[PDB]
């Protein structure tokens, strides 16, 4: 079973492409909560929002004894804004990309950590359910902890959708910097997402390494 099973923790190449795809299509697509509360489907947007980060070279992910996906972590890096969804034609995405720019609008990180100019961001994170418990999610977290170090980069902040993810971080010393609830997120005046207890909110999580 998977509580005895060896794994690695590997880059994400960039003909690792489809792989990840396919591997976040059974998973991610399906139970992240917000996915889940929409009933996401079908998501070229999604696919294409997941491969983005890919050429940033600080994306991981946990592969099996039969040289299967079963966990990654895509990442890239994120800069200070400055201050100078729209073009989604997928409904139920635009509204979770509403959402993000809602929460970057909110809050910014960059005021937390002032003299920063250039963070980790933690954008994609999906373990294989069969695979769940294990720590996996912690592995590939800290795993992108040496390419910080590498290239001095102090912030590694996660905006987590799953009261399961904020609780990865929180077990590696994340703390949370900013919450969203959900019942609290009513542009024009009325909830859009009420997803499934325990995930009550948008969970700003940061870790200084
Ligand atoms: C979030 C996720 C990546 C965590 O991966 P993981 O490798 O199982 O992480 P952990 O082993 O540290 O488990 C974290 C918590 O998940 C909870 N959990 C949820 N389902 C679980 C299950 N099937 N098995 C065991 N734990 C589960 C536990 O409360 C656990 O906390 P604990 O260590 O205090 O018991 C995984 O739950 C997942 O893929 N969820 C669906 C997609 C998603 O929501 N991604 C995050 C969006 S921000």
């Amino acid at each position: 079973g998977p509580l005895g099973s060896p794994y690695t923790i590997e880059l994400i190449q960039p003909e690792d492409g489809e792989a990840v795809i396919a591997m976040l299509k059974t998973f991610f697509f399906k139970d992240e909560p917000l996915n889940t509360f929409l009933d996401l489907g079908e998501c070229k947007e999604l696919e294409k929002y997941s491969l983005k980060p890919l050429p940033d070279n600080c994306s991981y992910k946990a592969v099996n004894k039969k040289g299967e996906i079963i966990g990654v972590f895509l990442n890239g890096l994120m800069r200070r804004p400055s201050p100078d969804a729209d073009s989604c034609e997928h409904p139920k995405f635009k509204k979770i990309l509403s959402l993000m720019d809602h929460v970057e609008e909110q809050f910014n990180i960059f005021d937390v950590y002032p003299d920063e100019e250039l963070i980790l961001d933690g954008k994609i994170l999906s373990v294989d359910t069969n695979y769940r418990g294990l720590g996996i999610a912690g592995r590939l977290t800290e795993r992108a902890y040496e390419y910080m170090r590498e290239n001095g980069i102090n912030v590694y902040h996660v905006l987590c959708s799953s009261h399961y993810s904020a609780r990865v971080m929180e077990k590696l010393g994340f703390h949370e910097v900013f919450r969203m609830q959900f019942a609290d997120y009513k542009p024009q005046g009325e909830v859009v997402f009420k997803p499934a207890a325990p995930h009550v909110g948008i969970q700003v999580m940061a870790k200084e390494v």
